[PDB]
C-alpha cells in the first residue's frame, strides 16, 4: 500500500506477509464465496494497482473465475477511456497498472487533488468479483423449500445465505405445511423475529 | 478505524488483519453466545460505519441472524429520521448506517468538532440488534433450570446464570434440589452466593 | 487501554486482539487457577475501567465466579461511595466500575493531574474478587496434603505449595512419610527446602 | 531490505521472520506453480542482492530446478558484463548477483544518488530464471486440453487457463481455441453466440 | 519491560501477550530442560523486578521447584543487604526482588544515571535459583550414561553431553568395547569430530 | 542485536520471541539439513555475541553437534588471539569473557570492530563440518534408478552435493544407460536446462 517517509516524500509501503497470507488462504478456504469480497476490500485497504494486481496474482487456482475477472478489467477500463479523453492524465489501461509505474501510482495517489487509482481499480475489481460469486452460486432460491423436519431457523439461513449470492413473501411460500400455517397467521407485514419465533 | 496523518488531517486506518479475521473466528466457533458482542465491540473499537459493514459482511453462515440485524438497523435507523429532520451536512439515519455516506464524509462527522460519533451510534444500533439475535438464539428458559438429583450445586449455579445472562436471586434458590434447597434454607434470607456454594459443597 | 495522540490529548487506545485473545484462552484452558490472576493483571495493564469490562465480558462460561466477581465490584463500590461523599467531577464507586461514566471521563481521570487512577483502582477490586473465587474453587485444603507411602518428596512438596497458593514450613515436615519425616528432623531447625529436598531423593 | 536509520545514513534492515517462513512453506507446499513467482516477487519486496541469496538459500529441496536458476543468474550476468564495460565503483554483473560484492556496496548502489537498482535487477533475473522451471515442470500442453464428455465447462475453463498460465509463465488464437476444444454439446452452443463472446457469456451459455 | 516515552521520562512498557505467552508455554513444554534457561533470560530481556515476577507468577505448577527458587532470592537478596549496609534511597536487597518496592523506584535504579541495573541484577539470581532447579531435576547421572551394544556413537555422544549439561576421557570410558577400542586407537587429546567419524 | 535509542547512545535491542522460536523450530524439523545454515545467518541477523550464544543455547537436542561447534569456536577464537597480540581477544569475541556493554562497544565503534559478525562467520563455519558429517550418502553413490526420472536423480545429485567442474561431468557418469547415450549425444557444455528436457 502507500507511506509518506520520515523524508516527506510517499513511497511505497511492501505488502506485509500477514496480508499477502491472509488472502491466499481465504481463497484456498472459501473459493468465492460471499463473504471473501469485503475480506478482500479489507485486506486491499490502501493498495496501489501494483499491489491489488500482487493479490490477485497470488492467487493460484480458479483461472476461469480470474480470467472473467479480467474481461470486466478491460470492460471497465474501455469506459474509462471513453469517459476521459487524452488530450499526465490517467488512462483506463494505466488505472489497471498494465501500463503505468509505481511511481506513477504514488504519484496519482498521493497527488493533490488526489486521483485515488487504487479505489478506482479496486472498485472495478469488485464489481467483476460479484459476477463471479453469482455465477459460482450453487443454488437457486427457489429450490430453497424447508424440509419436513427442518428447522425454521436452518431454513431461513439456507434462504438468506442463497438470497445474498444470486422475496420476504415467498420465504413463507417455500416453508413447510406446519409453519407455513402459522406464518400465514400471522397476518401480513410480520418480522423476521415474530416469524421464527412462532415456528419455534 | 480512525487515525490522524503525519499531515494533520483526519484519516481512514484500514481495518487490521488480526481484527478482521478475530472477528471471523469468534462467530465461527461461538457462533452468537452472549461472550460474542462484547468482543464484537472490543474489536470493532474506533471502528466507522463503513469498517462496522465490512466486520459483519465477512461473517459467512448465520443469514438469518444477519438478516435480523438488518431489520433492527433499518428500525433504528428510520427512529433517528423521526428525531432529527433535515433542513458539512446533517447526518440523516441511513448516512449512520453507511448506506447512503462516504468514507471521507463519515470521518468528517466523527473527527468534526463538535464530534457527531456516527461509529459509535451505529455501534449502538447493532449490539442492540446482536442482543436481540443472542435473546432468541438462546435456547432454555430461566424456570426450566433446575438441579438434578446427583448434579453438584457449582455446576447448577453455572447453568442458571449463563441461561439468565442469554435472557430471581432467590428463585436459585427454588430450583435447587431437596437436598441442598434445605441446606439454603437453613442460611436464612440475604445469603451471599459465595456462602450458598460453600454450603453446597 | 491508554495513549497520547500526536495531538496531544490522551485518548482511547483500542484493546489489541492479541490481548483480548489471550485472556480468553487462559480461562478456557487455566479456568480460576492460581497464575490466571497475575496473568489478567499483566493482560489489563494500563486497562480503563471498560477495558477491564470488556475482558470480563469476553469470558464465556463460569457465570457463577462472575456472578460472585460482581458482588465483590459492588461491595468495594460502596465502600467507596462511604468514604469520598459527593459534595471535571468527583468520581463516585459506579464510575470507577464503569457503570455510569463514559470513556472520555475514564481517560478524563486517569491522565488528569493530579492523576485519579480509576483503572488501577477499579483493577484492584477486580482481583481482589478474583482472589475469592481462587480460594473457593481450591479444592483441597492444607491439612488434608500429607505425603502417600511409596510417593516421591519431590511430588508431595508440589502438591503442598500449589495447595497453599490457592488457600508452614513446620507443617511441611508433620504431613511427610515415617521414612522421609526421619530424614528431615534429622538435618535439624531451619534446613533450606533444597536441603530438605536433596535429603528425600 | 532497506532503511534508513536515525543517524541518517541508509542500512540494512534484517529480513523478518516471518518473511523467512513464509517464502520457505509457499515452496514446501506450491513447489513451483504459478503463483509461488508473484509470492516470491512480494515477499522479496525492497530486497538486497544478499537477501534474495538469502531467500533462495533458505530453499531445502528442488536442486534441480535451483541449479537451473544459478544457470539464468550467470547467463544474465554475463549479459551485463558485456553491455557495460568496466572504465563508488561501477557495478558489474556479478556484483548484482551478490556474488563479488559486499552488503555495504549493495546498500550503496541501491540508495545512491542517482539509484543504481542491483536488488530490482537480480529480481528480474530471478524471475526469469524462475519463470523457465514453471515452465518445465508445466506438465501438460494447452493442445491436450480437451474438455470431457460429461466435464462441466467451468471445471474445462479452470483447467485451460491453468495450463496456459504455466506454459506462458504467467506471461500474456487462444480464445478461439478454448471453444475448439470444448465437448461437442458445449461446442454447438458456444458457436451459436456467435464471434467476439465475451467468458462470462460462453460459460453462462453451457450451464 | 522499560522505555522512554514522546514525553521525554522513562516509563513502563507494558509485557507483552506474544512474551507472556511464549515462556508459559516453554514452561508447559519443557518443564526445567537447560534450554528453558536461555530462554527465560531472553523473554525477561529488559525487564524490571515487577516483570521478572509477573512471569515466574504466570508458571502454573511447578511449586517445589518455585518454592526453591524463592529461598534461592531470599538468600541472594540477604546476602545484598549485607554487603550494602543502608547508611532517590539506595535499594536493598528486598527492594531488587521487588518485595518492597514501586515500579516507579524501579523505573527509577535502572534509567537513574548512573544506572543501578536492578533488573539485571535480580535476573541474575533468578537464573542462579533456576541452575539449582535444573541441576536437581536432572534424572540421569553422567556417570550411568554407557553406550550400549547396537546404539550408535552419534546417539550415545548425544546422551553424555545432554546429561553433561544438565548437571572428556570418561566419554571415552563409557563407549563400548568395539567403539572404546577404535577410539584408544586413535590417542590421545583427540577432537570430538574425530572420534565420531572413526565409529560411523 | 542492536539499535541507536531516542537518547543517541547505541543498547542492546532485545531480540524478538518470534526469531527465538523460529530458530528453535527450524532445528526441530530441519535438524542440521544444508538450509538451517542460511536461515541461521539470517534469523541472527545483527546479533552480538551474547545474541548468538542466546540463539546456541535454546537450540535443546543435538549436544554431540552443539559440542563440535564448541570444539570450532575455541580453535578459531585460539586463531584469532596468534594473529592478534580495549582491544578484543578471542574468548570476547565468543562472548565467554566479555560484556554485552563492551560488544555493542567494539561493533558501535568507530572504527567498526565487527565482534557478532566474526563470531557467527565462526559458528557457521562449525555448523557446516556438522552439516558435512551429518550428511549420509557420498555423491558417488547418487545414480540413477532404471525406471528413475532424470528429474529426480538430478535433484538426489545436487542435494547430496549441496551437504558435502569435474561435478557436471559425473552428474552425466551416474545417469542411467538410455538418459546416458542421449545426455552424451548433446555433446560437451550443455546446460543442465538442456539436458532435463533431453530426459523427459
Ligand atoms: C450480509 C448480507 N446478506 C444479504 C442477503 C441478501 C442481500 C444482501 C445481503 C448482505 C450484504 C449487506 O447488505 N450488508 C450490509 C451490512 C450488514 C451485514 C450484515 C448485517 C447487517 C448489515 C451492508 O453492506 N450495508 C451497506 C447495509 C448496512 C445496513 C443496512 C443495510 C445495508
Ligand atoms: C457477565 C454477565 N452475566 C450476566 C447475568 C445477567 C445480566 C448481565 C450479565 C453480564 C454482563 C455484565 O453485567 N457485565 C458487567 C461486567 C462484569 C462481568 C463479569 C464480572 C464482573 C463484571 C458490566 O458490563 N458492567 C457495566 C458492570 C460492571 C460491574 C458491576 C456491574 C456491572
Ligand atoms: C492469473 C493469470 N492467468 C494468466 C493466463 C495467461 C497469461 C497470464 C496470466 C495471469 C497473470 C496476469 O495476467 N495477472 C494480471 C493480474 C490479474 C490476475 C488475475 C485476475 C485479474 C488480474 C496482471 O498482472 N496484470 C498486470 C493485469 C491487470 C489487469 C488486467 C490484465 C492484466
Ligand atoms: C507463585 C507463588 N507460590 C506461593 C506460595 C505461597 C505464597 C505465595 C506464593 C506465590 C506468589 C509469590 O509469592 N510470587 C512472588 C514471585 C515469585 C514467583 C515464583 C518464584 C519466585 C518468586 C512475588 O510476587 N514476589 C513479590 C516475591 C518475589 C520474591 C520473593 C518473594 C516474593
Ligand atoms: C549448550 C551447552 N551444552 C553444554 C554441555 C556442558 C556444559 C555446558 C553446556 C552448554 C552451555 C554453553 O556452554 N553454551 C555456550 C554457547 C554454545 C552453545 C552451543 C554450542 C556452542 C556454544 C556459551 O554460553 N558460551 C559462553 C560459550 C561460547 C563459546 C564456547 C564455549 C562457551
Ligand atoms: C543452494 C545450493 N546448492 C548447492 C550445491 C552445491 C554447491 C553450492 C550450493 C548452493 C549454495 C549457493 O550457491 N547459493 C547461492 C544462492 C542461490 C541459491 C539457489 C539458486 C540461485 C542462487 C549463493 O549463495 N550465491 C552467492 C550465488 C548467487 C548466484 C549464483 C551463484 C551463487
Ligand atoms: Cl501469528
Amino acid at each position: 500500500p502507500i507511506v509518506q517517509n520520515l523524508q516527506g516524500q510517499m513511497v511505497h509501503q511492501c505488502i506485509s506477509p500477514r496480508t499477502l497470507n491472509a488472502w491466499v488462504k481465504v481463497v484456498e478456504e472459501k473459493a468465492f464465496s460471499p463473504e471473501v469480497i469485503p475480506m478482500f476490500s479489507a485486506l486491499s485497504c490502501g493498495a496501489t494497482p501494483q499491489d491489488l494486481n500482487t493479490m490477485l496474482n497470488t492467487v493460484g487456482g480458479h483461472q476461469a473465475a480470474m480470467q472473467m475477472l479480467k474481461e470486466t478489467i478491460n470492460e471497465e477500463a474501455a469506459e474509462w477511456d471513453r469517459l476521459h479523453p487524452v488530450h499526465r492524465e490517467p488512462r483506463g489501461s494505466d488505472i489497471a497498472g498494465t501500463t503505468s509505474t509505481l511511481q506513477e501510482q504514488i504519484g496519482w495517489m498521493t497527488h493533490n487533488p488526489p486521483i485515488p487509482v487504487g479505489e478506482i481499480y479496486k472498485r472495478w475489481i469488485i464489481l467483476g468479483l460479484n459476477k463471479i460469486v453469482r455465477m459460482y452460486s450453487p443454488t437457486s432460491i427457489l429450490d430453497i423449500r424447508q424440509g419436513p423436519k427442518e428447522p425454521f431457523r436452518d431454513y431461513v439461513d439456507r434462504f438468506y445465505k442463497t438470497l445474498r449470492a444470486e422475496t420476504e413473501t415467498l420465504l413463507v411460500q417455500n416453508a413447510n405445511p406446519d409453519c407455513k400455517t402459522i406464518l400465514k397467521a400471522l397476518g401480513p407485514g410480520a418480522t423476521l423475529e415474530e416469524m421464527m419465533t412462532a415456528c419455534q
